[PDB]
């Protein structure tokens, strides 16, 4: 078990943090996108990929990842 | 048992679970519509049916297709 | 870590301040109050409210089960 | 330890808790009729005294009728 | 501790408190009129002389009679 | 706990949520949010950034190291 | 390794709600500390000297130190 989660392209993400990871699948989490980058509370660390999943943190903000939320938390370990 | 999965992948942090509820009732559903105006849900069901609500100390409402006690006993 | 309070329904112990008796409170301003902000959670699936969750984050639910059995779950 | 029970059944839960004062100062009167104002009040004093004052996070305020070192001494 | 009895049966938990410093300058002056004003002071000298200053995690300002490196050393 | 991000600046690694690298566009957004809103601690000191720490106090930390060096430095 | 750490004069602050710890050459600090005075949640424990660390906590509080970053992260243990 690590404290600090690679994400992709040497971006980190503190466990400690992350409420929730899902599929870019639906239409409310497009909005949660939408309303993170409205408020400037969205981080995207797809560096050019195509997202694959979405971290909520508790402080509300939203992180963009490229690889896929089964393997953000097994990089957890 | 510190990420749990609720359904087609989606994952949830149990540290910050504060209580799992069925849908079957009429105040649930009103918190389920005012999470969509605060911007607050998150549907994991993956289309699927609702059979359990999520709520997290951040005030996000997640909808899983996953029964209360299975959420529950996945820890 | 999580406590059965009636008909499937968890509450994660970590994150309730108070459990109270309907009896021994203002408790229908504090369950109106948490309906107003949207914060009210009610899991009594019909029953009497005989214990009310006051948690972090300001969420109430309303529980058919005994207050000190709720804590005796722990 | 976790949870206490300060007076007919009520319960707080220890790690919650900033701080429990005496009655018979001016400013936490205020508290008192700040949060009972606010909603935010708990009484577990049926009458009969009030001797202690616990101030949780999120400023709930809770009344009990036994001494702060002995709401102390139940941990 | 997990609590802390800082002057005539009133208790702090340690984990909520956030800097304790002294009372002798201006800038904590105001921090308490303030809190004061806003009703989120706690009087716990019990009348004494005010010798520490408690902010906890909730804004609030708690008066100890103690001095504010005897109230650390009643942590342990 | 507390990690160096250079030139004697510390964080505290229970507070970070995020490390990310100055190049994702977006960001730039997060620090002139920030820089403006007058909740940007600038730690380069002089020199160039390298890592964006964001935490939970919605504080915006801008150092000099890795985003990798700054995590790994936690032990 | 110790809860509360000695900041000088007296002044105590707990480790656990510390934020970051900088110094003061940096001019968006200033701002950090001046936004602070005015706004009530400055916390000025130099004892009347100059001021060498400041300490960010949860909660907003800006606290003014008088010994070095490394000396208030050091003395932690």
């Amino acid at each position: 078990m690590m404290k600090f989660i690679n994400i992709g392209y040497g971006n980190m993400v503190s466990a400690a943090w992350i409420i929730t990871i899902v599929s870019p699948d639906s239409a409310p989490i497009k909005r949660i996108i939408q309303d993170a980058r409205e408020k400037g509370k969205l981080v995207d660390a797809t560096h050019g990929r195509r997202t694959r999943a979405v971290i909520i943190t508790d402080s509300d903000h939203v992180i963009l990842s490229s690889v896929q939320p089964e393997t953000v938390a097994n990089r957890l370990y």
